[PDB]
């Protein structure tokens, strides 16, 4: 037969002081995917986008020297406004060349109150067996925390 792949989950919560809708209008603004390095003061060597920024788009990131991983492509697969929750596929390059056959961010923006939300950030991935111990110390709540910290201090200094 061949042995079962094994998933792996990871979280991150940000707390914010501002609306879930506020948060969530950033998150899935068609605008953000280019003004990404305006997020991140560095970390993109390169960074391609194709597609509008909406559902659909492809992000091809290639990273500084030294960060793991150097390159992969990313892709925006959902948008659900209802729910809050959008969903990012890394589709080649980065830990698919390490065993890892799926790789998903999900991130779910909460309301707490009235003003307040959670940003509920989250990586699922599927990876052969031999490749668990490889893989299980790179792949880390890191690129999650970033995203929220940008995003919440954008929103907060946008309405201070
Ligand atoms: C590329 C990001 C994480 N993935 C980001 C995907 C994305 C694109 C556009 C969006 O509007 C969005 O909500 C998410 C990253 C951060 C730090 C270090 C390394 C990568």
């Amino acid at each position: 037969n061949q042995v079962s792949t094994v998933t792996k989950v990871i979280h991150h919560e940000l707390e914010v002081a501002a609306s879930a809708d506020d948060i969530w209008t950033v998150y899935s603004w068609p605008g953000l995917a280019k003004h990404l390095p305006d997020l991140l003061p560095g970390a993109f060597e390169k960074l391609e986008i194709i597609g509008d920024g909406g559902v659909g788009t492809i992000l091809d990131m290639t990273f500084v020297p030294g960060e793991f991983p150097h390159e992969y492509k990313e892709k925006f697969i959902l948008v659900d406004n209802e729910h809050r929750l959008k969903k990012v596929q890394m589709i080649e390059g980065g830990y698919l060349d390490l065993g890892v056959t799926y790789y998903m961010d999900t991130i779910h923006v909460v309301p707490t109150g009235k003003d307040s939300c959670v940003i509920k950030s989250s990586t699922e991935y599927h990876v052969k067996p031999e490749f668990v111990k490889i893989v299980e110390p790179l792949i880390t709540t890191g690129p999650l925390a970033a995203m929220a910290d940008a995003i919440s201090k954008l929103v907060l200094e946008h309405k201070s």
